[PDB]
């Protein structure tokens, strides 16, 4: 909501439907927190996010109130720390990541994101004790995500990483219960959010960005359609795109007032409060999400979800884990899926390194030569077809990938 | 290969690695074949192609004589028949495929595609004739290959084609032992293919050469020289051999042209011959096609392979792991979002099934600009061995009807 007209059609919207924010996002530059003393750094990094953000919390709060809507996160993200600890000589950059667990904690937050390196090009100075901090530093922080970009459409595939994130993410597994649940590993990252957020050199010093709703509003409004053609539920989809992204905008430029600092953007539409998507593609008219047709389905969603969102300028899952029970959801639907589209994937603990690098390169792949974002998240615990707590621990094909995986190098190009 | 250094090198590259041509093609225009008599229109058609193709057959083993490599196939594709249909009152075509099928014969011919509508932006008139001919076109011709094409990138996809071809593939199922082995359902179709499974696009030239050439082979025994080594090497090594096997395709291309006196057109990319591309792909060393790293390894093969081409200018694994389990109707579906099949399915499985198998792969070429291609060939049981390939294979029972049945155009995509 921009000027009157937008505003006021904006408080239109909040009364006929109910919508929620996802997250309202605050994004820190810490370049000039840049000391070769990493603990005056540590020290920096941290008198800054707690002066930066101090409102931020509040403010969310106040915003909800006055809209009467939910506001279920408040984060922030950060620089690469690679590139912070990169100025030290520090030999691992966890001290980096207890700065910036004490600022979250002490501001409110729920996650903090940043501690991430971009190494599709290759390791440069910084990338790899930033790296090999990973299991350490998630098990000794409570709100720190990490992640780690390993490709992009422009350099190709940096396999000799992703073989490293296969060993790293299992030192993070055994080191700690929950740390892999707070590292994602990325292809065409290097931006905003997301449990993978970073706040890229080059931007704002501080700007606030805004993730909103979704399914449950677009299930409503599917459900109006039955029976009705592709054409019809197309439009559905955007004009419900379009809506959602507004209340984003309108949040974001309240926010971006009170706090004194630029808005940024609102994007697009996961699931949580209790929402669906699962449900969405369903509602669709499939029997089951992961059947025949599902695929379809979610090109639909996705492709109009976007142009909506580009009409106003801009740029978990109950559903899934019973289709996961019941078998009709499958790992390579899910791949298939991550085609047209896209974490939290469950596998079972005793997986392989290799196997778990295979699975990276396989969705950095489709990432990379389809100009699109991809990022996993594994987590490997437990068995066969276990349940762990925060997923389903699902089959993980058992043929080796080690020879594949011990090759190393860089994966060109593409055309 | 234009040039006679060129030539020179492209014959000194057959004598080191042993190379196959694995189709040349011969495109026709069918549009001066053109009547209000569709029985005058058929004999026009038989008369042209029979004429204008009489010696490809000839000069294709001459050629493969000469250089001294084998041609597996010999061709023909032809204006798509919907665009023939349309200028007629009549209410099926199925007399156009069987000018095509005598010609094909009289020539000596394997195939010869074009019986196809091109319905990505919706029914023109002609197109529903046409499709609603192919289970009979295909039940009583041996050697006509039809394709219908239903979305592209440009116009999105036509729902209500989709649908109606799940009705079309089973009633081609039907009709006839092997009538589905030839119909062909596509996304992105373009007017240049070629590589069979493939029609000859309206305002392409009146007759063109096209030829398709081998690899999985070659490109295998090129990995096992650099077992070990890293992916920049796997790269280059895949380039390379990229680059000479479309030299060969080039050079035969231009001596087909030639003889004939016809223009060339382009050349293509790999595919089972005799080795597998599922090899291939173990040889990058995976321990077997399907699990983790394939799409990776696909995605390197094809990307190289690509630009080995543009430096130049223009079935065994795989079954196995079907049984194995380590292949999966979603694997391969997941396969096609970064490259480019045969798969059989039980024949009771539903047309809505079908239709929305169609739709998941028409959606992930039209998002990403590839081309996608889908033959199910839904015949026998959960687990037979439906050999024309093979087997049978796992489908999702939960139901897709009601997506099938709204009908329409999806967009777009942005």
């Amino acid at each position: 909501a921009m000027d009157i007209r937008q505003v006021t059609e904006t408080i239109a919207m909040i009364e006929e439907q109910n919508f929620d924010i996802r997250t309202i996002t605050m994004g820190i530059s810490l370049l000039d927190c840049i000391d070769p003393d990493i603990n005056r750094a540590a020290e920096k990094i941290y008198q800054k996010i707690t002066t930066k953000a101090a409102n931020l919390v509040a403010v969310g709060d106040e915003i909800a109130a006055e809209l009467g809507i939910p506001i279920v996160n408040k984060r922030v993200s950060v620089t690469p720390i690679s590139l912070i600890g990169a100025a030290t000589d520090a030999t691992d950059y966890v001290v980096l990541a207890k700065a910036l667990d004490k600022a979250a904690k002490e501001i409110g937050v729920d996650f903090i994101g940043g501690f991430s390196a971009l190494v599709q090009k290759g390791y440069q100075k910084g990338d790899e004790i930033l790296i090999n901090s990973i299991p350490r530093a998630l098990a000794e922080t409570d709100k720190v995500c990490s992640s780690v970009n390993i490709g992009s459409t422009k350099s190709g595939i940096n396999m000799t990483a992703v073989a490293d994130m296969g060993r790293i993410i299992k030192e993070t597994a055994n080191l700690s219960d929950m740390g892999v649940a707070k590292l994602v590993v990325f292809a065409n990252a290097v931006d905003n959010p997301m449990a993978g957020a970073f706040h890229g050199v080059g931007e704002a010093d501080v700007i606030i960005n805004v993730g909103v709703s979704g399914p449950g509003v677009v299930k409503r409004a599917l459900e109006k359609v039955r029976g009705q053609s592709f054409d019809v539920v197309a439009e559905t989809v955007k004009k419900t795109a379009f809506k959602i992204t507004r209340i984003g905008q309108l949040v974001g430029q309240m926010a971006s007032e009170r706090l004194g600092v630029e808005f940024g953007i609102v994007d697009l539409s996961l699931a949580p409060v209790g929402d669906s998507v699962a449900r969405v593609l369903e509602e669709m008219g499939l029997e089951t999400v992961g059947t025949h047709g599902t695929t379809a389905a979610l090109a639909l969603l996705n492709d109009q979800v976007k142009k909506g969102g580009v009409m106003a300028c801009n740029q978990e899952d109950e559903g899934m884990i019973a289709a996961v029970q019941n078998g009709s959801l499958n790992l390579e639907k899910l791949e298939a899926m991550t085609a047209i589209c896209s974490d939290m994937i469950a596998i079972p603990e005793d997986t392989p390194a290799e196997t778990i690098a295979a699975m990276i390169a396989d969705e950095a792949a489709i990432g990379v030569i389809n100009m699109k974002t991809t990022a996993v998240r594994i987590i490997p615990k437990g068995k066969e077809g276990d349940m762990i707590e925060f997923a389903p621990v699902m089959k993980v094909n058992g043929a080796s990938s080690v020879d594949f995986i011990s090759r190393g190098g860089q994966i060109p190009a593409p055309i």
